[PDB]
């Protein structure tokens, strides 16, 4: 009951499990995905396992990438609402320097302190707009300020482990995420 | 529904187009079926490509021990490629082949030795210089159904030999096995490549 070839186990190893959760968000594309790949492995085995291959020799591309939209994702009249608009602003823009900084241990290590007091003046700002709000569906400012402070931690754990691992593309990924969850923030106030 | 033109379908064009140029020499329908899947997806869901390879990504070490496991199991992938003519000339390269592969398989267990790796270095160097050597005098001596196949196929064996040479080279230099370990698969598999065209040529 065996005749794969176990050049093909990548196919069921990496390329499955992929395709499994992509399921949940694009039946059709994980089904037409996996049918490609099942065709191909299945005609000429050990495809997969180049492919795959030749994607991991390829991460230095996908590090450029991620640098670059880290660097992208910077881009009422009311006072309180000038003072959240600045305070975002300005954690975006450290966030987004992170590529160019990264480089260097020192100016690294006071980028991160940079970011530590921009997250908090940050969250001073949004406790602010927070005690005006008088309840009128707060719920949603709760919410979504402990979403911000949850990547935010996910951010600094990010951090932690970076300095152990040294692999700087989880942290350019994690400061995208907190930079969309900066955005959140300001667009809850609807 | 959308059009790939947005940033973030970017690595389909940056990754997986490069990739699927060289299916093309392999399967045609394949490069095709794989090209059309991606552009597909990435039209219904701009950014999934993007999702896959950062997916991929993660499963490194997975992927990683596995190609040293392969590079382990070549030394018992023989007889599917062995040429099935006569004269001796065909056995004597089977068997310059089957050596090369044999030693190219030990890498993994040699690797974690300075001493023994510098040696296996040099017989992997000799193996292959006897190996060509082989098909150069069955070249000259026999007639074949597609001459040009073959030789085309000895060039590209030339280029992965060299390709594996450069490197040991940076292997000597940043010490990650994981780069030998996929060069040697891939001049095993030229090896391979070139007794299948003796096989239909
Ligand atoms: O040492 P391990 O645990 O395998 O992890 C590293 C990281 O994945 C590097 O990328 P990152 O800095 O983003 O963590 C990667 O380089 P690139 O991603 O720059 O290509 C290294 O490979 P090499 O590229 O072969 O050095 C790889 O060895």
């Amino acid at each position: 009951a065996e005749t794969t070839s176990m050049v093909s186990m990548p196919l069921y190893a990496v390329m499955y499990p992929v395709f499994n959760e992509l399921e949940r968000v694009n039946l059709s594309a994980a089904q037409t995905l996996r049918a490609a790949f099942i065709k191909a492995e299945k005609e000429n085995p050990g495809l997969t396992q180049d492919i795959i291959m030749k994607i991991l020799e390829k991460k230095s591309v996908e590090v450029n990438f991620t640098e670059s939209l880290l660097r992208m994702a910077a881009d009422r009249p009311e006072p309180e609402f000038q003072d959240l608009n600045e305070k975002a602003r300005a954690l975006k823009q450290i966030l987004s320097k992170i590529p160019d900084e990264i480089n260097d241990r020192v100016r690294f290590l006071q980028t991160i302190k940079d970011i530590a007091s921009a997250i908090k003046e940050l969250l001073d700002t949004v406790n602010n707009v927070f005690k005006k709000y008088q309840y009128q569906n707060r719920r949603a400012l709760e919410h979504q300020k402990k979403e911000f402070v949850k990547y935010s931690k996910s951010f600094s754990d990010t951090l932690k482990t970076y300095f152990k691992d040294g692999k700087a593309i989880n942290v350019f990924v994690s400061a995208n995420r907190l930079i969309h969850q900066t955005n959140l923030i300001l667009q809850t106030f609807k």
